[PDB]
């Protein structure tokens, strides 16, 4: 599923991401924009053999099981495929674990390089929230 901007903002809010670990909704929407362009089915293979999955490009080295990332863990206790669903529940639940891991949203390299410190409220501007 390719979400609209305000559609995804509303779904992220429903699932409790607005201000989660202190990160306003606009941060999460911005992260999703640059990670997946709002596409739940996005995947990206990394050089280390791991793969990133879904709207927030969550990685198989620590967070999900894809059966092909040697030495990896599955801390969200899910198949990585769950992260590609039109229903963002698994991605949101797992993101909450990631952002609590100590480095905050810096865990998303695209958030750090493209969202951090910017006017992130622009990402939710106009939306019925
Ligand atoms: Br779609
Ligand atoms: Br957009
Ligand atoms: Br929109
Ligand atoms: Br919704
Ligand atoms: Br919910
Ligand atoms: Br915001
Ligand atoms: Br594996
Ligand atoms: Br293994
Ligand atoms: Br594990
Ligand atoms: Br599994
Ligand atoms: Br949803
Ligand atoms: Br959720
Ligand atoms: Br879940
Ligand atoms: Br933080
Ligand atoms: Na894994
Ligand atoms: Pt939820």
């Amino acid at each position: 599923k390719v979400f609209g901007r305000c559609e995804l903002a509303a779904a992220m809010k429903r699932h409790g991401l607005d201000n989660y670990r202190g990160y306003s909704l606009g941060n999460w929407v911005c992260a999703a924009k640059f990670e997946s362009n709002f596409n739940t089915q996005a995947t990206n293979r990394n050089t280390d053999g791991s793969t990133d999955y879904g709207i927030l490009q969550i990685n198989s080295r620590w967070w999900c099981n894809d059966g092909r990332t040697p030495g990896s863990r599955n801390l969200c206790n899910i198949p990585c495929s769950a992260l590609l669903s039109s229903d963002i529940t698994a991605s949101v639940n797992c993101a909450k674990k990631i952002v609590s891991d100590g480095n905050g949203m810096n865990a998303w390299v695209a958030w750090r390089n493209r969202c951090k410190g910017t006017d992130v409220q622009a990402w939710i501007r106009g939306c019925r929230l």
